C-alpha cells in the first residue's frame, strides 16, 4: 500500500469533513481507502493499536476505531488548521495527555504557546503548541 499515510480530508457522518489518514486500499460499491480520523474527541475515535499490526480481536465492535472506507471520489485535500483566530478567550479543541481533543478555552498566547483551561472539570490548566490546539 503506496497510499498508505497519506493525510487527507474525508467525510464524516449530518455531512462534515474532517482531517483524516489513509490506512489502505478497500472497495467501498467504488474503489476507496480506509481512513483513520486524525483528531479524536471521544475514546471510540482513537485509532486502534492492535488493527494496525492486524493483531485485532474485533471486526466491528472493537472499543477503538478501526477507521471508515470512503471512495476516492468523497476525498479532498487536507485542510491545515487554521490559527489565526485564536486568541485569550477563544474556544478551543485542546490535545490532552489521555491522547483526546477536549473542549477548551484560551486563557492566554505567548510565542505560539497556548495555556489553555479545559471546560471538563475532572482537567487541570495546560500549556500547548500549535500542534496541540485545534480553531472550533
Ligand atoms: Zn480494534
Amino acid at each position: 500500500e503506496e497510499l498508505s499515510g497519506t493525510k487527507v480530508s474525508a467525510p464524516y457522518y449530518t455531512l462534515e469533513y474532517h482531517n483524516a489518514m489513509v490506512v489502505g486500499t478497500e472497495e467501498a460499491g467504488s474503489a476507496g481507502v480506509r481512513v483513520l480520523y486524525l483528531y479524536p474527541t471521544h475514546k471510540s475515535l482513537k485509532p486502534c493499536p492492535f488493527f494496525l499490526e492486524g493483531k485485532c480481536r474485533f471486526k466491528e465492535n472493537c472499543r477503538f476505531s478501526h477507521g471508515q472506507v470512503v471512495s476516492l471520489d468523497e476525498l479532498r485535500p487536507f485542510q491545515d488548521p487554521d490559527l489565526s483566530s485564536l486568541q485569550a478567550g477563544s474556544a478551543c479543541l485542546a490535545k490532552h495527555q489521555d491522547g483526546l481533543w477536549h473542549a477548551a478555552r484560551i486563557t492566554d498566547v505567548d510565542n505560539g504557546y497556548y495555556t489553555v483551561k479545559f471546560d471538563s472539570l475532572l482537567l487541570r490548566e495546560a500549556v500547548v503548541e500549535g500542534d496541540g490546539i485545534l480553531p472550533p
